[PDB]
């Protein structure tokens, strides 16, 4: 598949963007238990309880069992409601989050899918070089066998030939452990991936680092949480002060109490007391409650509360540090990407004229092995540097997206776009 | 000493394999903790209050001391298990992550032990390349001192000759930082270390990837949390839910009270009110206590222990896409380890006798100094490199068995054996 | 500006270093908050109940409205004296802390500096390297004019001037991002920087490794925390204990409850019970509290709070094993650092020298064009590697510092004077 498809089959299952969003979700269901205080609190007692006296009390027990329906509600509790707000902007927060977590799955799975592709150049390139060193080799061969070559020629072009070889050796692990790692991301193992299509290859100039800086310091990701973050020191200030401010609350109930008594003092004396009381009561009261003064407290709290959102503040800097500093560099970066792929496009010119002098020159005495085999070192050089450079200028592209905070689906189609060329990615 | 033994000085004292085993121990001493308020409460209380009335109350003053003897004791309260269990489940988890920490103390002694082996390697093979280039500087000398070979021949032999000092004198660094790691992981500095027996030594085909993955998926540590962990968060579910639940618990006491009154309004009336009392009971109750209605708290809680279940849910899918990637690489890795270790024996060989030709030619004016000195630096790389692959081999073997997650002691001597040679770490 | 103007630059203005101090002044400010429960706790009530009988109490309303003014004091508890002293460990911990990231501000802010500067070596003598290599080129061409060198003369110089391009390409973006790495950390962006004085240059061989070894022992800020926070595991087994303790307060108010009665069982019966009852109280008591038997739970924590002690502890011996192998590290690399900027400056002489014979040669025929473009490219290697070699001696020396936990603001004064020469840090 190509890398719209690839991702697409990994926003349905990447376990990590999905843990995000479990985590999003617990954040906003919990606005309710957070709100929940401000509501009805019924609840239901019931008590048995046997007394036994035993000083002035001897001889005097009791069997008293209650069941009361209490409600309560809270009228005025600014902290009841300040911890509301609270979670709110917390579920916020957590949302700007997913929204990040969003966005690195998607650089991320570009990347992977890139490396899967740059593996498989640098095997390619890898093995075009091996097959040159080879026809070089067999070649030192006839010539030495016609003693116009030292043996030193063909026993260089032997050393070289079998260090390739190590290489083309590792340069196929790579493409393995290359598919690993997208298979992680994925979860799925491609058989083949659409390759980067090189003929309908160009770089573009990217906007001005400044419009570029002033769309990401509003609409960077990063920052705009520093700044809910920074918000949210700000209303815990207030929720410090509340400590201060006084509440009211409602209760209600209607309760049965039966008791009945029982023992020496009791058999007797009468005067009504020890009669079975069954009493039967309904209520509602307010209740007014202020603190004067605790300790201290409430203000060492205010204070605290204040600090924490220095605090805040100086990481909101930090933010807009990051959030310049990665667009800046970002930038940069897409710049000399677009500037190096065009001085290796050049170079792997130049290396391969070169090479194919140095070859035809062996061929006729003129030009030495050394000078074949470093010319050949050259070329592949220069091949697979460009090959390289041309991801990184793709990659370099989603950096200033993710850095303005805007990397998305979109983006993820116009690069689908310079793919082409399916691939396989087994090194058979 | 030898890898085996080495270990051994560190499992005795790695403080953050230690420091982990604390943590198991806290972990599961706490399960005491948990299951410690399903056990009787007993506590002992006494007071002493002067009241004033001032009021209907005014003349009334009065002395009255309590000191009860009271008792608790849960019949049926479903978080107080729940808890219990939990912590439980929480000390396994704990345990689980103990052994993940003893495992990482042996590859990491592994590696810091074979990093000191290759350390030594780089230094002895760059002094091999000091001494050849020194020899090939005091020939290119003697034959410029019969006007054989230009003045060149001995600047240039002379210019690659400090560059490889340059080189030996930070090979030979490194084997000290190289050293002062195994000393941080085991505690111990070592005057020798059995090196790798190089004659002995042989490869060996790693069993098939997909037995690796099968074990792994069945014994690797890491796996084996995600599963644990996820339990862990249907548990709190549950939890969650018990907040439905009515709790019975039973009380009991027995306590004195000693009252004495004084005052105007007590000085007559009598009515025998005012007498000291001196009061005794005995008690014993059941406490019955069932929500009715909780502002839609209870449930916003079993969802978002739900959410959270979900979210322990994708780790463990991340676990599982992370133990198959690791398996694989560890699978990928060991065969390119083996496979490299050849190709390397091999340019060792070609890269040999091409340097012998050089060296020969150079001698009677048929090679160049620069293809001896090439030569030269080729042969001393291939012969790094091929050390180099040994050594990954021998750790890509503890990674497969830390994938499957049956790194133990034992793979730590298979290993011991490999080893003889007793070298200095010291780079006299 | 220099070295130590950037920094005070920064001093006032790094976002990450005034975000800790905001996190020492809260952690301050909190022992107000922990010794706040030690004083008088004062608050104010005030209810109004309306209740209604409905069984034997049938018939019997009323309305009730009291307002204390209650007064709390603690005489003993334990547990709240603890709390005060550990919020008060704590605050000392968070000032190590901070007094920490002061440190890493010098340390960061200097190297951010002298990558600054070494970013424009880098520049520099791939600018000078490039020049060479055009003169060479457009020499080879003279040469090849005159039939003198064959095309491949001026092939290769070609081939290796396009490469230097590729490089200087970069090597000028790295001096850029090198640039918004200083802009980050100080805040600023600066047209110039002092460059080293490379002629008042002198390396100076470090205090012997044991010195500084036990000096950091009794210095290193790390190590300092490591022994704070390993008295606060000790400080928490105590707070534990505590629970076993009992508890003394004492108690104080002042209400009035003003009750009224109404209904049929009202209206008649008199007894002077149904009058409206305005009573007056002032109360001061003690209140003694005594744990006897807690589920085992007071135990399950000390012994716990020593598990963690023990933790705390082995940590400690991981700071100090840390600590260690920090200073022997950075005393090996000082020297190390020494040893090579000699190398380097030797092999600047032997590669000077060779290349140019080379091209003295090459002038004449004698030299090959491969020789004369691979001394060239060995000068500017030794030269860059001898540049580096001084910047890390330089910052080994702050490393040094930090690991005795002494790095301040002076040795910030002892390097600005070996700077001196002011060089832009635009790539013009
Ligand atoms: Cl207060
Ligand atoms: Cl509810
Ligand atoms: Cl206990
Ligand atoms: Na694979």
């Amino acid at each position: 598949e190509n890398l719209m498809q690839v991702y697409q089959q990994a926003r349905l299952s990447n376990p990590e963007l999905r843990k995000s969003a479990a985590d999003r979700d617990a954040a906003f269901e919990k606005i309710n238990e957070a709100r929940s205080p401000l509501l009805p609190q019924l609840g239901l007692g019931a008590d048995y309880t046997y007394s036994n006296g035993y000083r002035d009390a001897n001889g005097i027990n009791s069997n008293a069992t209650s069941a009361s329906l209490q409600l309560t509600q809270s009228i005025f509790d600014m902290s009841k409601w300040r911890a509301l707000t609270l979670q709110e902007k917390a579920a916020g927060i957590q949302d700007v989050t997913y929204q990040t977590d969003q966005q690195t799955l998607i650089l991320n799975t570009a990347t992977a899918y890139f490396n899967v592709l740059n593996a498989i150049d640098v095997l390619s390139y890898t093995q075009a070089q091996k097959e040159a060193i080879y026809r070089q080799l067999d070649q030192t061969t006839q010539r030495f066998n016609v003693g116009l070559v030292a043996i030193t020629d063909v026993q260089n072009a032997r050393a070289q030939y079998d260090t390739v070889l190590a290489n083309e050796l590792t340069a196929r692990n790579n493409l393995d452990n290359a598919v690993e790692q997208l298979r992680q991301i994925t979860g799925n193992y491609y058989p083949e991936l659409a390759a980067l299509n090189v003929e309908n290859f160009k770089t573009d100039k990217p906007q001005p680092v400044n419009a570029l800086l002033k769309e990401a310091e509003k609409r960077n990701l990063s920052l705009l949480q520093a700044r809910l973050s920074q918000d949210l020191a700000r209303e815990q200030i207030r929720q410090a002060q509340d400590g201060h401010l006084p509440t009211l609350d409602l209760t209600a109930s209607t309760g049965i109490s039966d008791t009945s008594y029982s023992g020496s003092k009791t058999r007797g004396a009468a005067g009504t007391q020890y009669d079975d009381s069954n009493m039967g009561q309904n209520k509602v009261g307010l209740s007014f409650s202020l603190p004067i003064y605790q300790g201290g407290m409430v203000n060492s709290q205010v204070k605290q509360a204040q600090y924490n959102f220095v605090g805040a503040s100086e990481q909101l800097e930090s933010a807009h540090r990051s959030v310049v500093q990665t667009v800046r560099s970002s930038f940069n970066n897409i710049n000399a990407s677009i500037s190096s792929i065009n001085a290796y496009k050049q170079a792997v010119v130049s290396a391969q004229s070169s090479l194919d002098a140095m070859e035809a020159g062996y061929s006729v005495g003129t030009s030495t092995i050394v000078d074949v085999l470093d010319a050949t070192t050259t070329l592949y050089n220069a091949k697979q540097e460009l090959a390289n450079a041309r991801y990184n200028y793709l990659i370099n592209q989603l950096n200033i997206k993710s850095a303005l905070g805007t990397l998305n689906e979109q983006d993820l189609l116009a690069l689908n776009n310079a793919l082409s060329k399916p691939v396989s990615t087994n090194p058979e």
